């Protein structure tokens, strides 16, 4: 086996476990775990002189470069007119098939299931870094220029591996391939690109030694295709049940709302996780530059922009103007910039509802930026959005991270004398206590001049609104507290919750 | 009667209504109302999470596909790389034409009558989706991307339908 192999060459032998959480604290060890059939990972107690834990790679081994080179040109030879399927199952399947036709003749170097584990690996998935990719003790991985492979291991931190690249052209190519596999090229005009690995890891791009001068690099991020929840954000208390349950119900009354803050303040992920309140049964179309909103709505259209450097290219401006003729219920736009902002409140004024990113601290500096270049939405529109929320990130005593919607705004108004927004701010934050205040009881401009009209409720009975809100409140902290937090769990409880109503669902959910 | 065929494989018995409107609006429902000759549609609520109600489509049967592939073949033939006339309702016309002269003496798997709509519906029409075009109580059809049609029904409000779409390439 070739893994046993290796194990002869040591000096002196590791000893095998099922997984590197037994080593944890330790520090006098010597290791191997099993990843793949194909990928054994050889740990080393000792550093290097930097400081570097080892981590080493153990991989069958490859055929020979001019026997990968005959493969390589026989597999293009045959099929090489045809278009490969969309579907990546189907596309293996068939990469299989053909390439055990074309070794089956062949006398090679290495054990034929050698062979193939190297072809596709090249082929179909992340090359040399695949092994790191498998391995759910990885997070972070780079490339950050001609060198090592570097990562970030979940037991030992900071480790270097065996694996190297020691060729600018060849790091070119890898960042160029990777790219292409994550459906946005990068190019020399735009050298830098953020994308999804197909596992759904994050991948940053930067590509060509006149921008990345020691070698393009990369750097992969790992987590969830399970997009973070809301019981989730209550529970790391981004934002309190009471602030869900408002979110919840002006979504469900088509309601425009951004979502604001700095960059990396959580801005997509809190869309994300509110996005499961936009009911079950409508159209939902997202445009993005990159795919990272998970919508779990059955009719969901999910368009990305593209760049091509001349002809084709087709950027967020473009796919909000074609969602007008799309029907959507909802259309959400991954982050608002440029004019691509002005077609949007086009999409409110014509029957559309719309969330959104934005690149805002507060409510004052949101509407300078909406109504100046390039946006330029007009001041007598700007109420057809009715919601902003902003979040930040801060430091909490401990100095940990956290992050925070400190404001809620409700949008009512530009004053003609003179040019001010008028707004009420339906929730707040104290960053003393570390917590969400509400305006609260009868505070509320939508509840009480757009639901309740609606509705069609009286000013006196209005506590009738006011209670099921609070109800919608108990409901989410009650997913909370029995830990529901998976995101199609709890979208699920959702639709539950729709489909029996409140006061059925809360008492429910009580029992467990 | 392909209707009689669709209606017996069915465990409940679908009421017979020809015409939705009656139904506005009951959250239990069981039913069926014609859009043309050779199109009833099947509406039915269930206990769906996610609250789309069920749109069935109720087409006659297709010929196979060897013996639409041999209709195609010979209709090809039959034009002589010839470009159609310009005119729309003398093209299909002229189609129609063609189809009985090929299916004269051809023995089919199913009646003529079915052949010639389906053969018809997928070259001059919008193929699987022209019932739903026909049906004049639907107001938007998505295909939103892999999956089901998804319709806006006057009377139900958002549907999902029977007809599906599992293949990026198609
Ligand atoms: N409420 C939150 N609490 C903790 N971490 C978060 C929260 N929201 C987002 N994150 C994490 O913070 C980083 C930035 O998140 P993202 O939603 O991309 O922010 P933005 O869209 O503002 O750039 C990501 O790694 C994400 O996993
Ligand atoms: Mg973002």
């Amino acid at each position: 086996s070739f893994v046993e192999d290796y194990l002869t060459k040591l000096q002196e032998r590791p000893t095998i476990i099922e997984n590197p959480n037994i080593l944890k604290g330790s520090k006098i060890f010597n290791a191997i775990y099993r990843v793949d059939d194909f990928v054994y990972i050889h740990i080393q107690s000792i550093k290097s002189e930097d400081g570097y834990n080892q981590y080493n790679v153990i991989e069958p081994p490859r055929p020979t470069h001019d026997e990968m080179e005959e493969i390589e040109e026989k597999f293009a030879l045959s099929i090489g007119d045809k278009e490969p399927p969309e579907d990546t199952k189907e596309k293996e399947k068939l990469i299989r098939s053909i390439l055990d036709k074309i070794l089956l003749r062949m006398r090679l170097s290495v054990p034929k299931e050698y062979v193939i584990y190297h072809f596709i690996r090249d082929k179909l998935y992340t090359g040399s870094l695949e092994p790191l990719i498998r391995d759910p003790y990885i997070e972070d991985i780079s490339i950050p220029g001609l060198g090592h492979v570097y990562i970030v291991h979940k037991v030992f931190g900071p480790m270097r591996t065996s694996i190297k690249f020691e060729n600018y052209e060849e790091l070119d190519n890898l960042i160029v391939s990777l790219s292409e596999k994550s459906y946005r090229p990068v190019s020399h005009n735009r050298p830098v690109v953020d994308a999804s690995l197909p596992d759904g890891s994050r991948v940053n791009f930067v590509y060509g030694v006149d921008i990345s001068r020691r070698g393009s690099n990369l750097t992969v991020r790992k987590f969830s295709r399970v997009p973070t929840s809301i019981t989730q954000l209550i529970m790391f208390g981004t934002l309190s049940s009471m602030m869900a349950a408002y979110i919840w119900t002006m979504l469900d009354e088509g309601m425009n709302l951004f979502v604001c803050g700095e960059t990396a303040s959580g801005k997509t992920t809190t869309l994300n996780a509110i996005t499961a309140f936009i009911p079950p049964n409508l159209k939902i179309v997202t445009i993005e530059d990159t795919p990272e909103l998970t919508v779990p709505h059955s009719n969901w259209v999910a368009e990305v922009t593209r760049e091509t450097g001349g002809e084709g290219t087709i950027k967020l401006f473009d796919l909000l103007k074609a969602a007008l003729r799309q029907r959507p219920n909802y259309i959400l736009v991954g982050a608002i910039r440029d004019k691509e902002g002005n077609v949007a409140f086009q999409a409110m004024q014509t029957g559309h509802s719309v969330m959104a990113t934005f690149h805002a601290a507060n409510i004052t500096t949101l509407i300078q930026r909406l109504t100046g270049y390039p946006i330029e939405v007009p001041k007598s529109y700007i109420n057809n959005l009715n919601i902003a929320l902003f979040q930040t990130a801060l430091y909490d005593k401990k100095g940990n991270l956290i992050r925070r919607v400190v404001e809620v705004d409700e949008i009512i108004d530009i004053d003609p004398v003179t040019n001010d927004v008028v707004y009420i701010p339906a929730f707040t934050y104290d960053s003393v206590q570390d917590k969400m205040l509400f305006a609260g009881k009868g505070s509320s401009y939508l509840i009480e001049n757009k639901i309740a009209v609606k509705r069609g409720i009286d000013r006196r009975n209005i506590g009738l609104l006011y209670d099921e809100l609070q109800m919608r409140s108990r409901f989410l902290n009650l997913l909370v507290e029995k830990k529901i937090f998976n995101y199609y769990d709890v979208w699920d409880y959702i639709l539950r919750a729709r489909q029996m109503g409140l006061e059925e669902a809360i008492k429910y959910v009580s029992n467990i």
